[PDB]
């Protein structure tokens, strides 16, 4: 059982928070800017470690370099830029064999349902699926609906199909968007079933008491917790602020 | 002999209901709203159970997580959403050998005859039968014609279609739509000759009975008998009308 | 020698019919309407038999389903529908080692030249040809160019191009279209070399004389013989007309 | 060192004339109208023997059915039809292992670059190169520039850069267009470095006269012959001319 | 620690001049007729070996006919023509096993970040990432973003992208464009961290000095070094101007 594997390591609280950091791929270092040492993550696992949360996601360039055992590790195993302007694609830059080797204790991998390639994601996920059952690594699948239908990435019934789709294909835990609302939040983690929900954190909000809102109404709406980056490292008052996540998380 | 095996499982009677349950991914959780119980796969199991049904179809994920042996199991290998605007295509999240160790006894593969990629499902199709035979497990075509010509899906000659291109294929038995008379249907059982075929249930009927006459009509054209989802476990009286099948069928 | 295997097993009079029964998958059903035994594949092994002929040409379904032995099996290894719209493509559903098991003495295949996608085809007939030499499987060619600048498939020049085309990629035998006179189709038989042909059938003709009289050119060509579907199995005097090709062709 | 193989066997007596022969897949049987013996392979093996040439092209087929070991074979792996409209595209029907087993003394790929699917006849001559190299095996690239900027493919620049990625890519000799006159086409030469440099023959001169007045720039640029096959097979005096060309060269 | 490994072979002086000659299948011999002599392998074998440069990149056809263990090389397993006209893309037309055997002492690979394919490069890139980690070779990444959305290659956030996408994918070395002054190229150094950077050289400059004054701001803004192909070559006085390069990079 791969979700029991991945609650007590990323979880023995009870609740999680996960400090999120593949964004020098997937956004470029104009994300650091707000807070220059973010560009180190050197400066990223020391966060970690003091605000005492579970876990932090690299892709497999910063955990060669980095990783150091200090916090438990989620390899994300692809990654795409904004450069990028076709049908949604990420394709795996890593394999669960090597993220093994990074010292890893769990590996991520993003599907864009509804893309154009979408069938590229779900064909690779499944030898992704089929690797981390044989090293007995716990998959955790960023579902993230985007192209074809998809206008509304926030749409109460597009998450819920996030949500479901990362069980059907899977998934040992998640990581979504949040609708905006525990109400329709709670259908989203309902209909993952057995599967524990991540709220992805989004955009650094406006203030710090419009995300700690966001993360009370995630909690509530009975989601395991928080996969956050930009929220707590894009801050100058950073590790204040992860420490008050950490207050109210567990 | 996979064809016998199949019977011999999911037929024991003469003729078969399979509830089908594949629909998280297919089209999403929207479906579940009609009936919020039906979201749970817990409830599906308990209601083929009581039902008396012949078994259920999972995606790999509710199969890993819930799958209790209780009703045989047919493993569907591929899913695609209908988020996805492409040409049809729906390509194998999950190997025959893995629907193997999660308890199947059968698996299941959508084609799409007519797509713009109907190579690519024949392709990968070809695969999972070389890999049904070599675990014996009886492969169950969904033989849905969509994209290129198909203009009309329940047109005679389209279903019709269907029914051999899974006969030419290797289908062990199969899974197509209802023409809508048991005249044009009757064709369609023809020419899949010695292979079974189950009417594919659709969307929920305005009444119970409107679906209690398809069915009447599916048995007369010599069908083996239903693969249905939403007109059993959309409906909040699902047991009860379940049951009332299991009367007409067996 | 394979091609010396292939006239042993398929031509041991001199001449060669062969009972083709693709037209399932390539046309689908509405073919078996003017003679509805034409279905039933016991009735085509049947007729094959009855009339002496040479061998039958079946998808791997329907060899599994109900091959016997009772008449040499060439096992058509790819197949693609009409209701598919695409340039045209039609990849394998069957290897080589498959319809070994399944009793095939030969093995056919379908290319495209002219194509968009005949590159595709071409690559995979590289290894179905480097697996009928490692089992000792005649191949047999379908060379039907179509796509690209091909209009008129039954050109002097491009069904020439089709013959020579079947030679150069290593097909043991062929199946190529007639031009509709003895004069030019022999200029195809000609740079086909040492690899003999057969004439494909082509569609009902208006009479049984008009068809003969096609055959009669065919052999005049110096053509091995004829690969023919619908002019026998489409007329409700099958075995009769087939008895009359028979005598004409022996 | 496989490009003094490739001179040991190919170019004894310090020139070459290779007798090209895969015309019949890249053009068709339309090129034999003009001397029809050219459409059978047994003449043209007796006409390079006859006229003391030192090799032959052959595809597979070709050589499967034909070769006789009584002239060095370059086998051809590659190939297309003019019927294709693509972006240009040749893919391998043969591999270098089997090429060995039929007598091949070196081995043929064709490259477009500039082709939309440039990267696709890299990437397959990787593979191509590592077997050539593992079975001791020379590879003679025919570097032929074509689609996306190339407009002019007899261009001096057009024909230099043809060269050069021959020699990049790994060739142990090379056969590119003339470039019409021997101080362009020693550039071509020059930037070949290493790597020895045959003519492609091209389209049927004129007169014989044109065809070694072509010939005669070549040998004076520096190559190390001619790959030729239209101006020698073409030719009803197809014996005389060779002979006059085997004086010309050697 | 293959980043170790690459410094110790091609930074032995704490920086880093590698001779680049990829140009004649990405260019074409185009390039070579400035200076002619630059079209033969082994004049630029001596040239870097008489400049005292750290190494060599060539593609496997010119290894395998030209190298003659004189100077470090990497193997630059992809290559693209500027006759293609697609989004762009780069395959590889040879294997880390087979870099190995031609004599490498690390294998070079580009990306094109933003491109229509940019996925198949990654795909790719991952299956030699893990080679060059089982051969121990280190992979020196050209991240060169193009395609997509991209419109200014040199603009300050393009090159800092470019670096940080090669760190993220697991580069040991990278090579990226120059921003054309040091501050902005200063950030691009910073976000690739532990993974050293070398300037792309670019097109001949139209004086040495401008050359020159590229060099200087790279070094200011912190980057290991440079991978020079037509600033050298492509002058007939090539050796003189890369021992003045030498005397820079080296000494300065």
């Amino acid at each position: 059982n791969l979700t029991e594997k991945f609650l007590r390591i990323f979880a023995r609280r009870g609740k999680s928070i996960i400090l999120a950091y593949d964004h020098g791929i997937e956004h470029g270092p104009a994300d650091f800017m707000d807070n220059p040492d973010s560009a180190d993550p050197e400066y990223i696992l020391r966060l970690a470690r003091d605000a005492g949360f579970d876990g932090v996601v690299f892709q497999r360039g910063i955990a060669e370099k980095y990783y150091d055992g200090s916090v438990p590790l989620i390899l994300k195993l692809n990654g795409k830029t904004t450069l990028y302007n076709g049908e949604p694609v990420s394709v795996a830059n890593c394999s669960v064999e090597e993220a093994v080797s990074l010292g890893a204790s769990a590996v991520g991998y993003t599907i864009y349902p509804g893309s154009g390639f979408e069938w590229k994601m779900f064909e690779e996920l499944a030898r992704i699926k089929r690797d981390a059952v044989k090293f007995d690594l716990p998959l955790v699948v960023w579902s993230y609906p985007r192209g074809g239908k998809v206008v509304n990435e926030t749409a109460p019934e597009i998450v819920a199909y996030a949500a479901r789709i990362a069980l059907e294909l899977g998934a040992d835990a998640m990581k979504i968007k949040y609708t905006g609302d525990p109400k329709t939040f709670s259908w989203a983690v309902k209909v993952a079933g057995k599967v524990p929900v991540l709220m992805s954190g989004g955009p650094k909000t406006k203030t710090e008491e419009d995300f700690l809102k966001q993360v009370e109404g995630v909690l509530e709406a009975g989601a395991l917790g928080i996969a956050v980056g930009r929220n707590v490292w894009q801050r100058r008052d950073a590790l204040k602020f992860a420490r008050a996540l950490a207050e109210l998380v567990y």
